[PDB]
């Protein structure tokens, strides 16, 4: 019993890049129904999200980053 | 009634960057358990996913332009 809002979406309230070690993966999506903004979680490695500013310079990083390590 | 692999992961066959215009999003996750291999499923506009080599140059792209398309 409880209402739903219009946006729903997923993001916690974008960090500003944090540390990994526990950050195992990440999703990015766009904007499209009433949420109609980007996506950016970061799934952590207890199997939990965040989502963080790709605008933001530092997190622009967390993209880089989590694309770096690999060649192994 | 069916038996299960020892990998399961998700990944169709990673293809060499496909096209968007459906391709809204996608993740990227790193190795750990019996998959032990890296993660990087486009979800497609109809909510499908698909997985693409990001060591392909081609695709390489595909997180570089799905990057892309913001500032509005």
């Amino acid at each position: 019993a409880s209402v739903a809002t219009e946006l729903r979406c997923q993001c916690l309230q974008t960090l500003q890049g944090i540390h990994p070690k526990n950050i195992q993966s990440v999703n990015v999506k766009s904007p499209g129904p009433h949420c109609a903004q980007t996506e950016v979680i970061a799934t952590l490695k207890n199997g939990r999200k965040a989502c963080l500013n790709p605008a933001s310079p530092i997190v622009k990083k967390i993209i880089e980053k989590m694309l770096n390590s690999d060649k192994s």
